[PDB]
DNA sequence: TTCCAATGACAGCCGC
DNA sequence: GCGGCTGTCATTG
């Protein structure tokens, strides 16, 4: 029968579940978390309306241990167990000794650490297992995972727990989850309950898939890596961002009027139909779809399709960057500057590292805008500023996609371009536009990098056509040409689809699977995409298990060197100058780090030193670093 | 339906 | 009408 302890209730059963605690390897822990210094619990930075007001505990069965961290206000608190006693008794019990191996369960693991860091004071030093990760160990393509999700698959005789708790089927923690007219009390301990008996069960799957060793030394640590990003933050100004607005928004004005005059009425930019009225019917261009392909066409025979690529794109930077980047701006008081707290999210086909709310890998490339014939450069990351005397530093792996391909293929052509050679891009660019290295635009240098990743994971004839502007025919002999060129690689493309075919899955270097059965499927389409993803997983996954392995292995150094706090948030959750490195965001192949002035020389010898030692591969793990006042203005720092 | 991966704004439709 | 869904468009790696 599910039980609830009040541990608190009374002095002499609050120290025997401590005595209990204290010997214990394994645990869950659920935060309560309900509606309205407080004597009915601690406020939670970010909501004004919910308290955490305890936590549950698991160690086997069906019996969660409720710790209240009420002052005042289930039977009552012992008055001897003052609130400070508890907290103590909380820390000591949640903090590893020397030589205990110790790990804790908990549902949305980085959201807990931060609640726990910012709310309650408590730095979690244990070792942690977050189902929700384990679940996307186990098939990266499955839906994110929900309480209820998980307990459908690996728990299912106890769903009738969640009867009447519909919150179990949104993804954020039923403990958290204040939005329920269930007290944080049940739903801390029906949670602690489900989720301690589901990760054991995941765990033995792990084991099955010989995947717990990459949980316990990569994922779960990535995780940390990725709460101590999130409670850092990145420095935002708003005066820049604001002045960039005001040219953006005076092109965007022209683009209109200039287009509603050749138009010759006012039409929406937004609708594609108002736009295909204008183009194909009422000026009677030839083709009714508008994309980017048909426009970036037509652009030669009139100039409004040209206006319309340029408000769309300008319009993105403006409604897509700049306002929600304004919108989600937050003071730091104590660092005394604005920040944005985006959030990470680990749940990919692939194993990449993404973000939401909002989305800052999205900020557009530096771009240029004329306006009377005059240039104005816009770099919307020139708005993503360190800390007063601080530097953001970035550290990016050398076409690391290409390095892992060449390692994994063998091909003595790739890896000889790679030893010596100079720019791939460039050379492809130059070729192509008739031209030698030097000429190459970024925007040129990006339609190159786009022809060859790819022509690499599978690009057809008909779009590489339209891309490199050639015939189809023209576009396949090119095909013919880089397939003979680089044979290594053509055999491994075809070694890994008879290879997933068979096994009905792939594996990254660490061991991850994709489950890809479109594999084996009749219809020419999904097989060929199955076919295009099975060899796309393996390379792209790899790379992003490297960097992985990476961001951990910093984390760890820039913690010995560490006289000083391993992140913002443990200044605000603490509560003398800012010293160290302080992760800020992931590019998927490049991390980016803010820091103190002092320290630079050092932590770019580490994350650079650190990134080129991430594995051994059979070619050299090349890294460049920059350094500067913003995102947008980085320099190269030779290390 | 024929590079892969990702988030997110935004009209327009459809069963409730 | 209304929230859900579904493309379509954008951007980044
Ligand atoms: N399949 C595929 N992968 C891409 C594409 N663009 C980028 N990627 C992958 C492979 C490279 C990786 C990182 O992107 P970057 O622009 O940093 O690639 P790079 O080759 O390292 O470029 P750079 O040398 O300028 O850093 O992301 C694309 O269009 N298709
Ligand atoms: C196959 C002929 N060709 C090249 O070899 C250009 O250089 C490269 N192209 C590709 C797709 C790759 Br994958 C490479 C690689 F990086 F692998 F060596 C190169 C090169 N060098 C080429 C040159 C210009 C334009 C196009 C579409 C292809
Ligand atoms: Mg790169």
């Amino acid at each position: 029968s599910l039980s609830i302890i009040d541990v608190a209730s009374d002095q002499n059963l609050f120290q025997t579940f401590i005595k209990e605690w204290r010997c214990k390897k394994r645990f869950s822990i659920s935060l309560a978390c309900e509606k309205i210094i407080r004597d009915d619990g601690f406020p939670i930075k970010g909501c004004d309306d919910t308290l955490v007001v305890g936590l549950a505990v698991c160690w086997g069965g069906r019996d969660a241990y409720y710790f209240s961290l009420q002052k005042e206000q289930p039977p009552s608190l012992d008055p001897s167990l003052t609130l400070k006693d508890r907290m103590w008794y909380l820390q000591s019990c949640l903090r590893k000794e020397s030589d205990k191996e110790c790990s804790v369960v908990i549902y949305d693991f980085i959201q807990s650490y931060k609640i726990l860091l910012l709310s309650c004071g408590i730095s979690l030093e244990q070792s942690y297992e977050d189902p929700k990760v384990a679940c996307w160990l186990l098939d990266p393509d499955s839906q994110e995972p929900t309480l209820h999700s998980i307990v459908t698959s690996f728990l299912p005789h106890e769903l009738p727990l969640l009867e009447g708790m519909e919150t179990s089927q949104g993804i954020q923690s039923l403990g958290l989850n204040a939005g329920s007219e269930h007290s944080g009390r049940y739903r801390a301990s029906v949670e602690s309950i489900l989720i301690f008996n589901s990760m054991n069960q995941l765990n033995s799957l792990l084991q099955k898939e010989n995947l717990q060793d990459v949980f316990r030394k990569v994922e779960m640590p990535s995780q940390y890596c990725l709460a101590l990003l999130e409670l850092n933050g990145i420095g935002f100004s708003t005066a820049e961002c604001e002045s960039q607005k005001h040219i953006m928004q005076a092109k965007l004005d022209a683009i209109e009027t200039q287009a509603y005059q050749l138009a010759g009425h006012s039409f929406s930019f937004t609708s594609s139909d108002d736009i295909a009225e204008v183009l194909f019917l009422e000026l009677k261009l030839p083709p009714f779809s508008t994309s980017k392909d048909v426009l970036n066409k037509l652009k030669a025979l009139h100039p409004l399709p040209g206006l319309i690529l340029e408000w769309r794109r300008i319009t993105n930077a403006i409604t897509k960057v700049v306002f929600p980047l304004q919108r989600e701006k937050c003071l730091n008081p104590f660092l005394g500057m604005e920040r944005i707290y985006p959030v990470s999210q680990s749940h990919t086909a692939t194993g990449r590292i993404t973000f939401t709310e909002p989305n800052i890998q999205n900020v557009p490339r530096d771009f240029e805008i004329k306006m009377g014939g005059m240039p104005f450069s816009i770099s919307m990351r020139h708005a993503f500023v360190p800390f007063p005397g601080g530097s953001i530093l970035a550290a990016d792996y050398s076409q690391l996609e290409l390095r892992i391909l060449a390692h994994l293929s063998h091909d003595r052509r790739l890896i000889q371009v790679l030893n010596t050679g100079a720019d791939v891009f460039r050379s492809i660019a130059a070729e192509w536009k008739m031209i030698e290295p030097e000429s190459v635009g970024d925007d040129l240098r990006q339609q190159a990098k786009q022809i060859c990743y790819g022509i690499i994971y599978g690009m057809g004839a008909k779009s590489l056509g339209e891309q490199m502007g050639i015939k189809e025919n023209d576009a396949a002999c090119y095909i013919d040409s880089f397939k003979s060129r680089y044979t290594g690689i053509n055999q491994f493309m075809t070694e890994t689809v008879k290879n997933c075919k068979r096994d009905g899955f792939v594996q990254t270097i660490l061991g991850r699977r994709r489950y890809l059965p479109g594999i084996k499927d009749n219809n020419p389409y999904r097989k060929a995409h199955a076919e295009r993803q099975a060899i796309n997983t393996i390379v792209q996954g790899s790379a992003a298990d490297i960097v992985k392995i990476a961001t951990v292995n910093i984390q760890k150094q820039l913690e010995t060197f560490h006289s000083t706090f391993k992140s913002h948030g443990h200044r605000e959750g603490m509560l003398c100058p800012i010293r160290g490195g302080f992760f800020i965001l992931q590019l998927h192949d490049e991390l980016l780090y803010e820091v103190a002035e002092e320290d630079v020389v050092q932590v770019a010898q580490i994350v650079k030193n650190e990134m080129e030692s991430a594995v051994k591969l059979s070619v050299k793990l090349k890294v460049k670093v920059k350094i500067g006042a913003s995102w947008g203005e980085l320099k190269d720092f030779d290390v």
